[PDB]
């Protein structure tokens, strides 16, 4: 049994990288011992290194990359397989014979394993790599593959100093032509990668080659990146803040803007130690940043617009949001969010901050879909593929901070990284590459990763692909792509209070119901869209329909959710599915019809909504009920009422005195 | 100016007929004053007369016949007629020449008026008629007219004793051959005829020929036979009773029977002075007889039942029936009353004997219609014919006891009538004519009048044309043809007071509401002939649908007809038309289908009748209403429940723990 304490690991590093930093934490997770050299030109640190170590023949070395390297076996382990190898120095085996091409016939002929060498990383005594590695003469220009390649093919040195590849994997796992043979192996706080074309769970993952997102794929797991038992193994799970420069894009038409401007109003943040910043590509959008804009000027400590009269591109926009931060040694953190962003945690900026990361990002995802921020892989082309673990991230299975290729749409940045690691401003810019793309290759480029945290509940995506734009007010039709903010502007806050009971719901009448629907800003949006259009009209009223505006199949909706879940938990044994042909909005001012003579309604019962309130827009009667000998002296607008249409419920319009009274009416299941 | 006490009639009269007394009413009426002779043969009667007369030249007399006679304008008009005359002998008038047809050129020449004589009615002076009628030696067998006929006709005694015709009809209006000429002419208190031929006001009206029926009419008014200001005439208007013989006929299958029998014990007169006779021609009603005889025999002096064992033929039937009262002295009148005949009124009897007529009858006429049980007038065939008055005497227009050529169905004839004037046994058979038309035939071919009296309000007639037989309760399916005498035996007695109000309508539950409906009787028949079917069979019940046996239709109008308008009444504003298509009698036993899961019906509202009683038939629950937490747990036979349908009345089939339930159903209003 060789001792642990005599196998010493050395690598190269002209700089503490992220990919560096990662290699050594795993190493630090085995308990290895490393010697880093320098914090073809590396073998000539390398050769200089075995000078002290040229007569050490009771001591194991083994070389390996850092930049694009992890390793997955403990030492004892690495000890025990190469003492079996019967090797005095044991190089890695590749699929691919480089530089040159035509030395293949050179290598011996191997079954099935890998056939070539590859000097990414080797094994061996130190007295027998010495008197490799000091042959080395030449230039740093030459790489350091060709030098070892053909040792090896020297026949008779590779017979005497024993000289051998690991030909099927069994501690160098070369990732370039060998993706489709690794697949992870888990445990309860470690995991692992194994070789199924050969069974073997190798100690050393180099990602050679254009594998490098593989390895940052594998990274997030291997060797303590995230275990099934434990978690994430770097992020955080359990007095001045730094400055923010926060970057607002809106280069589309994107619903509930209005809500998101107000929303940024209330980030918990010292508001004095963020500079907002906000660029508008839409003509259709300045109306609602200018309402905002004098809340967020008295909020922020410095604010800025950049509107459509500039004519900027997204990609020279957002280029010019974060080179203000890199020219401003003030500026430590560079919040870039999007309008197409909902921050229901509030928390974010300070949670992504306290990761002490260079470039992550909160996972934001459709509400119920797969579509997200990020891409767990790409394609050939740069194009998106799905990882082999997207779903589970998307779906919050595996939580943590994660290495991924492609972030969008909110991250934060660090201040420092900018001016030193990305200082051109051509980071969105420079070429027909979308502008979101060329961002995460920029990143790239540099050794940078693109964290994604999805620890917690950041929030959501607006689906704002198809945005209607010719309205009075667009929102109103987005009850379909987007019902979940839908709701929160629209249906009134104590709804969904009122469904689950807490005795808020009212019987003023005798099987008559009055439970809270609508929102102050739903009616008058709908007041103000029915008199937009401007055309009003066997009992007769003075209505408009909504499909000869167009907002029928929308108001069904709301019918099928909201009405009709309430309708069968205040009558219990009905169903109902909402279906209504008759679905108007009817006036009453004392110039045209004031009243409603006594009635009853085609339909098994009807939804009576108030769209104004009692004593601001008019002042007159409301509903009143003959049979029973009650009115509905004092109606409420946002609330509705539901009493059966037919015999029960013969009812009158009782005449409004003064003003103009709004009232929202379906009959429903004729 | 003639002086009235010198104007003497004379007559003739073997018998005091009815046409006679008619006769001496209308002298009397003017204060005439009458010499009856007798109390071609009268010829030889009036000669005598005159020879106490020879002399008499101060004395004006006018003989006219009095069985078909009647009078009307007073004697000093009478006398002021004869004097513009200028006629010493004044005969009557006629279309046609008769004994002796020839003699028609023997006339003078008429221009207009009528050309020849009639010995039914003349006026002269007493010498003249004197020498007139003492000119006769002939036998009694030879007629009058051919007497007094050629002795107008030697020219030179038609010149001598100036002898005349009234060509025009100013005193003498002979009927045969000017039926089209004489129509009524009303006053306060007199009537009158007119010959609008001529345009005169007769004051003798001879029915001559075949028109004795056209007189019997003409009678009825004038002269003071009624009145428009002072009615009938001779009509009642404002201790032992005689003895009858009570006769009831069964020629045909009649419903209600049950209903009749049982009336018959309730007739306002002493039973110990009635004698039942009950001749029934029907094998279905040999059971209702026999369910009622032992009532009938223990409330009656005497009875006795023909029932169709003895074969009778209808004339057979009501021959016996009469000829066993004519044959008994202690019969005093005879009530011959057929099954199809309803009394509303129980006091006909008496009101009927104390007219004391010979022959009067009780005006019956079928709900709203103009059918009754008498003929207004006849065709030459003795077939139906409407007289000119005979919509005003069944719409109770003009009132009073008529003489009628036709009655039926119900009557009151004296007993000595019976034996001193139609003794035969033959009165309705003996010819192929009708029964009932013999009867009346029988009795005007001897003089007597058929009176019919409106005075009161006597009863109706039953519809007992289409009688369908094949059925295990037939007066079930009589909603349609008698249905005010259907609602008297199946309509709860309560229901019409119901409607009203009177506050015995009950809301037990919130709007559902309980008010009789049907009678014990109709829901024990309707259970019964559910059960006579056997074949029993989205909630699921053990039913049978009123389709399927053949009932809907008729519960369908008990729908529209009696639920509609109870709907109406209860819920103030809805309209019914009473459209149903699921009318079933549902079973609840706790061998197969003991209760019913709560569910919703598909209707507007829903009758609920229950058909059997709480405690006796059955121990059970009712119907439970889950969202008022109301349960009907003592339901009520013949009440009804009626409830909402749809979404606001989820109710539940309570077990029925001992017994058998039977309610009635109907979804209306779908
Ligand atoms: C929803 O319900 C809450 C409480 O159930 C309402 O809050 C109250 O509002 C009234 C008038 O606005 C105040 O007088 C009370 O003091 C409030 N109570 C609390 C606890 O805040 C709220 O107004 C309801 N929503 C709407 C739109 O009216
Ligand atoms: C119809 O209503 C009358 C009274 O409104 C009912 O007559 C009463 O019947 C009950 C029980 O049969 C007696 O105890 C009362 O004494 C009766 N009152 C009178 C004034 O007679 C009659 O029963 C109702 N009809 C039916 C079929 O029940
Ligand atoms: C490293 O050392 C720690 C404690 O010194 C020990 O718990 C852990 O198991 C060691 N790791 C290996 C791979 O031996
Ligand atoms: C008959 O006499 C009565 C009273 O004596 C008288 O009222 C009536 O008018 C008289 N009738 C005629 C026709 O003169
Ligand atoms: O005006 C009201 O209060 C009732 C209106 C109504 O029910 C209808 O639209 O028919
Ligand atoms: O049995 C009951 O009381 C209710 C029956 C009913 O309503 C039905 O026929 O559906
Ligand atoms: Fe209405
Ligand atoms: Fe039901």
């Amino acid at each position: 049994p060789v001792n642990p304490e005599k196998l010493l690991v050395i690598t190269v590093a002209t700089a503490e990288t992220e990919g560096y930093l990662r290699f050594l934490r795993s190493a630090e997770f085995f308990n290895y011992t490393v010697r880093t050299l320098g914090l073809g030109q590396k073998v000539r640190w390398l050769k200089k290194e075995m000078e002290k170590y040229a007569d050490r023949e009771d001591m194991i070395i083994m070389f390996v990359d850092s930049y694009d390297v992890i390793l997955a076996g403990s030492p004892t382990e690495l000890l025990k397989k190469f003492v079996q190898s019967g090797s005095r120095l044991l190089f890695s085996a590749e699929s691919f014979c480089w530089p040159e091409w035509g030395l293949a016939e050179q290598y011996p002929e191997v079954g099935t394993g890998k056939r070539f060498l590859n000097s990414g990383g080797f094994i061996g005594f130190a007295t027998t790599i010495h008197q490799i590695v000091r042959q080395w003469k030449y230039k740093d220009d030459d790489d350091d593959q060709l030098f070892y390649t053909r040792l090896y093919l020297d026949p008779g040195l590779r017979e005497k100093l024993s000289l051998n590849l690991d030909h099927k994997s069994r501690i160098f796992q070369n990732l370039n032509g060998a993706l489709d043979e690794v697949v992870l192996k888990f445990d309860r706080n470690r995991v692992r990668i194994r070789n199924v074309a050969y069974d073997t769970l190798p100690i050393v993952v180099h990602g050679n080659g254009p594998t490098k997102l593989q390895l940052n794929y594998l990274g997030n797991y291997v060797p303590n990146g995230w275990t099934p038992e434990g978690g994430c193994g770097f992020c955080n799970q359990d007095q001045p803040p730094p400055r923010v420069f926060l970057a607002v894009f809106v280069e589309q038409p994107t619903p509930f803007l209005p809500r998101f401007l107000q929303r940024l109003l209330l980030l918990d943040y010292p508001p004095d130690r963020v500079t907002l910043f906000l660029h508008n590509n839409e003509v259709f959008h300045e109306p609602h940043i200018a309402d905002s804009w004098p809340q967020l000027q008295d909020h922020f400590s410095a604010v800025k617009l950049v509107g459509p009269e500039e004519a900027l591109s997204p990609g020279e926009a957002r280029d010019m949001a974060m080179d203000l931060c890199r020219q401003d040694p003030e500026c430590e953190f560079y919040f870039s969010l999007d309008a197409d962003a909902v921050l229901t945690n509030l928390q974010t900026l300070r949670i992504l901050i306290e990761e002490n990361r260079k470039v992550i990002a909160p996972m934001l995802s459709r509400h119920g879909k797969l579509w997200s921020n990020f891409w767990g892989a790409l394609s050939p082309d740069e194009y998106y593929a799905r990882s082999e673990d997207y779903v589970e991230l998307v779906q919050r299975k595996r939580v943590g901070v994660w290495n991924v290729p492609y972030i969008s749409q909110a991250y934060v940045i660090r201040g420092d990284t900018l001016r030193m690691e990305l200082p051109q401003r051509d980071v969105f810019s420079g070429s027909d590459t979308d502008p979101d793309m060329a961002f995460c290759k920029s990143f790239r480029d540099k050794g940078i990763f693109l964290h994604l945290s999805n620890q917690h509940e950041f929030g959501r995506l607006l689906a704002t692909s198809r945005y209607d734009t010719e309205h009075l007010h667009p929102d109103l039709w987005q009850i379909f792509d987007n019902p979940v903010d839908w709701k929160e502007q629209y249906i009134h806050e104590n709804y969904s209070r009122a469904l689950e009971g807490e005795g808020i719901v009212e019987q003023p009448c005798p099987d008559v119901y009055w439970f809270p629907l609508l929102s102050e800003q739903m009616c008058d949006e709908l007041v103000a869209e029915m008199e937009h259009y401007g055309q009003w009209s066997n009992v007769p009223t003075v209505d408009i329909h909504m499909k000869q505006v167009g907002y029928e199949d929308q108001w069904l909706q709301l019918l099928r959710t909201y009405v009709g879940p309430m309708t069968e938990s205040l009558f219990p044994g009905y169903h109902t599915k909402a279906r209504a042909v008759m679905n108007f909005v009817v006036r009453y001012r004392p110039d045209e019809q004031p009243s409603l003579r006594p009635h009853h309604d085609s339909s098994t019962f009807t939804l009576n909504v108030a769209l104004n309130h009692k004593g601001l827009d008019y002042e007159g009667g409301g509903c009143r009920f003959l049979r029973y000998d009650c009115v509905i002296s004092s109606p409420r607008k946002g609330w509705a009422l539901l009493h059966p249409g037919r015999l029960t419920h013969y009812h009158e319009g009782l005449p409004t005195t003064w003003g103009t009274r709004y009232i929202m009416v379906s009959f429903v299941d004729p």
